[PDB]
């Protein structure tokens, strides 16, 4: 009932404002085709996080859950000719898909991606220069130690996103036995009681269901 | 059902994201208190046009429909000491309701509000320099109007945000009787059409029910 009404009018919607592509077609079919799970942004949240990109003049970004590389190539794009995205995957055969259509989309210059746990890459990356735009969307048990990180590679400005927080309402229940609930939740509560971020949540609806994402400035000390 | 979830989800989050507020709570209770329609933005989304502010780095504001002021101090909190926003409100009730929440929050030397019609206003402005970000959520069937100043008073980076375009639905439809719908159709296809304007939008949810906003990046 509610679900034919969102998707109705995200395509309207998406349709009007956001241009055909051909490559970022491609991309979604080779997802499918190699049988990814389906966790695909849609277009018009890849158009805002590409939006983002250019609202921080990101030169470096870090995205933590490659899976295909969809949102990778939304941002990726935005990225100056001397621009930086590290994304991290840890499955091999998202990895592997992932590589093919960074090549595909001509952004595989500016993406280095690094296949292994992510908290592994994280915890490699030695004195790294602060990252102006960071996305968090993997494993969410995680999500609290991912911010810890995401802080430390941060400098004052950075734009830090938190994606898939609302999971179909259950982010509310204190006492879920869902480990992906509890990060969330721990990641939420860590995320407002930082004074070095000022925070927002909003919920979103489309063909995607309904969900929600974190948007958090990193303030200087 | 759905709604209450929504709201839960909201009053969740809020609680604890953003920090208490009795001077916004006060704004909020004189709104009411002047018998304002209950358009104010949630706190989430007063949260979110304050840190668009801080990521444009603005200097320059304006708000094409005040109410009674509550976005706009969101917005006017963020401004560096050389900052200035422009808010243009038709009603004369509503406009002196917003100077009163400006003037208790603190903010009112920040802000410039003309009363009157907007385009009128918008007409009068002349030579000025160009808003680094916009907001456009006043009257609707206006709303293609408003885009064409949005632009001729932007600069390349300038982000145009328009709220309140979902229409409960009725955004779909190709024939509608309202006004206030085919403004936000025309508005959402002029949008599309500018090859000055990368634009996307999102549908949301909470406590405010279902909506959703544009959001375009002025292009050099």
């Amino acid at each position: 009932h509610m679900q034919q009404q969102w998707s109705a009018v995200d395509n309207y919607l998406i349709k009007a404002l956001i241009p055909g592509d051909p490559v970022l077609d491609r991309v979604l079919e080779n997802n499918h085709r190699a049988g990814l799970p389906a966790h695909d942004v849609a277009a018009n949240q890849g158009q805002f996080l590409a939006l983002l990109v250019r609202l921080t003049q990101a030169k470096r970004i870090l995205e933590i859950g490659t899976l295909g590389g969809y949102s990778t190539i939304w941002m990726a794009r935005e990225l100056p000719a001397d621009g930086q995205l590290l994304t991290l995957e840890a499955d091999a055969h998202h990895a592997q898909v992932a590589r093919e259509n960074l090549q595909l989309a001509g952004v595989d210059q500016r993406v280095t991606l690094r296949e292994g746990p992510a908290l592994q890459s994280l915890e490699s990356l030695g004195e790294c220069p602060a990252f102006d735009l960071i996305f968090i969307d993997a494993d969410k048990p995680n999500n609290p130690h991912y911010l810890r990180w995401a802080l430390r590679y941060s400098r004052p400005g950075t734009l830090i996103i938190g994606d898939n927080v609302v999971r179909d309402g259950e982010v509310v229940n204190p006492q879920s036995a869902d480990e992906r609930v509890q990060g969330v939740r721990q990641f939420i509560e860590m995320m407002g009681a930082e004074p070095r971020l000022t925070a927002t949540a909003l919920q979103t609806v489309g063909t995607k269901g309904w969900d929600g994402f974190t948007l958090a400035w990193v303030n200087a000390a």
